[PDB]
């Protein structure tokens, strides 16, 4: 069992931050989100009721990336987690990923960030 | 046995898609095949009749997305990881990924899509 | 626990390489820090008192690139390896990766380096 | 036990494949080889004795690939896998990925190729 | 001269297009805008004053893009001329490049687009 | 009139080139345009018809491209040019360019190619 | 004499900009270099000293970048001119240009930036 | 006669560089070569005769970056140009582009070149 619904480098404008300034101008931030769904049932059919409309996904991400602005990407990545496995139950898994490369980080680096992988019960 | 033969970032312009506009006007679909087969044998020896012609499964894949349209994209990863799974034996697991860098969706993000993982039946 | 934390392309300018001459003259190594943490908690409340400021690690990591030079590129990475699990006990697993694409190789190749993967003791 | 020695991107021009034009002409020959090696050790003394050096590694992996020509990718890595794992009882498992970006595959890909993974015994 | 301030890479998402289908579905569009300034005073007296504003400049750029529907990359970018032109007396010069990376056309490429070059009178 | 239609980057698998064995194997072929078209009042109306579709455009460069093979870039570039002057009045200029990142040549480069530069008569 | 030193894309974490907060978050800032210098004999003997040595321009930009804050691009770029114009005789012109990817602006852009263009008095 | 053949990104590996230590290290260099040259007959009739062979080019570039060891880009460059120059009365210009993308110079950049323009008498 290893099929996965994929939202991959969905960049939003927040201003989250654990520090003032941040909270103040934002900066781009970055999502990666694969959802553990089977799609051999979506993909036997081809109908949506079968799987994960991609798009009502993408949005859920969208509520809580522009949303308030919060500290951590734990934070934003545990919302989106659970707005995912408490919105579909064709959902096992739902790791989410979200990446700073702008943080106010002095130095050289593609970006930093979190990821984490929740599932539902 | 981790082994796999792969096939990345296949573009075909397909006119496949939910809504009427999409198979009305098409967009570009990015297909990943990954195909996990023993390679034992084949690099033992060295002659395709003991691996999988990856030319072919272009040609495979390639005639299901220039092919008929559809709806769910799931489909066109059944369709793809169905025919490749059929026709070869040896393919003990098919992985077909679909991407959508364009679909019609207010926003930035770098591509959409799902992907299935199938074994050999 | 399959919650992480990342910090990527770290970029830094040490003069560190077996050879005489890299140390002489120096040369860019990319260190990409992966922890793993559990996000919960940090998501749950949101205060960096229940994560791991990432924005530390990278002066973590980096007291080490541009810290004392020395010979073998798995030093430099046990070196922030042990750094940062020390520091934090919060920190399960620590993954430190160093590439080197500029080494003195003839040949044309992307990066090179090793990557390696420590618990918390 | 997760650490790996990495040689990513390795290009060579290699006139490998079934094809006979092919073992005319020739074509960039994309390798990536992560080897299964432990750098606890390596990382704690910061001595080559306690792992394998890249260089040697990547000498290897030329030497195959611009040796004489084969057919198969599953060839070149199986040759590489035995040519890794024979030669350094260091490395528990060798894993060869070999792209061809260049086919005579009419259409439009990221490359095709395989990718192996052997363990020593 | 030859001083410029400029927006390269300016990415909106617009229902822009001559075709209903294009403007049903929409698509990102990319806009460059150099301008032509003199960014003397502004360098030794540092006083934005002594400049243009290129985040005001993203506004007017923004505005357009957002805005209505439109059939023509060229109007879009004719609008985009004159606004900032008869906004700001800084200005000589309004180079406006516009492209659509995913026009409704079959096939393989980089994008289409126009670029206007507009001064000031 | 500096004005532009340019068509970026289209990738075509020809069977072209000079040498036997290529005209078997096929390889991309991408293909940079720039016709220079007098865009004045092609933004003033918004009527497409007061300009060039640069679809049609491409489409005809496709023709070209997928047509049956010819030893050099430039005959194609110039069966292309030919095209457009002979289509277009409202070009004043064409502009072909086609690269070539898979010839045979034993070593590395991003590509080499001609580009041709036609006006009408 | 269309020759040059160029140095490209020398990114340095600044604390510069016009918004208070930007200096005490910090940000990077792409610089660009273009010295046009009369490589006649320079070239000729094959003596660094009949030529300017873009390291040293390197590290002179560097002072300026890693200098204290200021409000513009525009002063950088100029502190920046000015130190090559008096500097080299070698230099007939200077050539700044200072990108800005991750300025306080809610909008999606590759970056924006100014660029500047002084000669020798 | 804007008509042009060229060589973009050609990379060698050279122990080039007016420090000895680069001089035993080595290091990627990157070459562009853009030739100008009249593609008229070529284009109709499609001899390569009528032309030049760009493999061929490639040849007297690779010569020079593989050949001996140098100080200058100047110097490789110059040697490359009348290289080009003497060999083919059918080039009018040779345009060479050297770039040092990682030189002994301490921090964060695109590269750093040289680039000479020399036509025929
Ligand atoms: N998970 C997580 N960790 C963080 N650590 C530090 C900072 C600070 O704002 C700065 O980046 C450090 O300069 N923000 C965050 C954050 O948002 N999320
Ligand atoms: N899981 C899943 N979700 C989807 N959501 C929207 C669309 C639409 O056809 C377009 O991509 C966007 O308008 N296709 C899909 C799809 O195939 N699979
Ligand atoms: N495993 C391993 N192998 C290595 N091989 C060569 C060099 C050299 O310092 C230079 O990178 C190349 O000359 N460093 C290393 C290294 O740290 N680790
Ligand atoms: N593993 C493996 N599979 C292959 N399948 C087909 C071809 C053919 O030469 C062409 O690519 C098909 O056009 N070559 C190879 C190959 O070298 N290795
Ligand atoms: N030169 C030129 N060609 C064009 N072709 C098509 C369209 C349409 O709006 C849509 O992109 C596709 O129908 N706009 C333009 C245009 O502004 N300029
Ligand atoms: N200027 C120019 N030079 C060329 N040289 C070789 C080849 C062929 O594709 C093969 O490399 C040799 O058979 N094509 C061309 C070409 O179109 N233009
Ligand atoms: N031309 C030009 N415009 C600018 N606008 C805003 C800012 C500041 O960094 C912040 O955005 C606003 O505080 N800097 C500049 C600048 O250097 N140059
Ligand atoms: N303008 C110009 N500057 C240079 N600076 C340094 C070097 C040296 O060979 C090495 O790159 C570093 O010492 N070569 C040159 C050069 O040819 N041209």
């Amino acid at each position: 069992m290893q099929d996965t619904i994929f939202l991959k480098g969905m960049r939003f404008y927040g201003y989250h931050g654990a520090l003032s300034a941040e909270n103040e101008i934002g900066q781009i931030f970055k999502v990666d989100v694969t959802l553990k769904v089977d799609l051999s049932e979506a993909g036997r059919t081809d109908n949506v009721i079968d799987t994960v409309h991609y798009g009502e996904v993408f949005e859920e991400v969208k509520s809580i990336m522009e949303g308030k602005a919060v500290n951590l990407l734990e934070h934003l990545a545990e919302r989106i987690a659970n707005r995912i496995n408490s919105q579909y139950n064709r959902v096992m898994e739902t790791k989410v990923r979200i990446t700073k490369e702008n943080p106010p980080i002095p130095g050289h680096y593609d970006g930093v960030g979190i990821e984490i992988v929740r599932e539902n019960k």
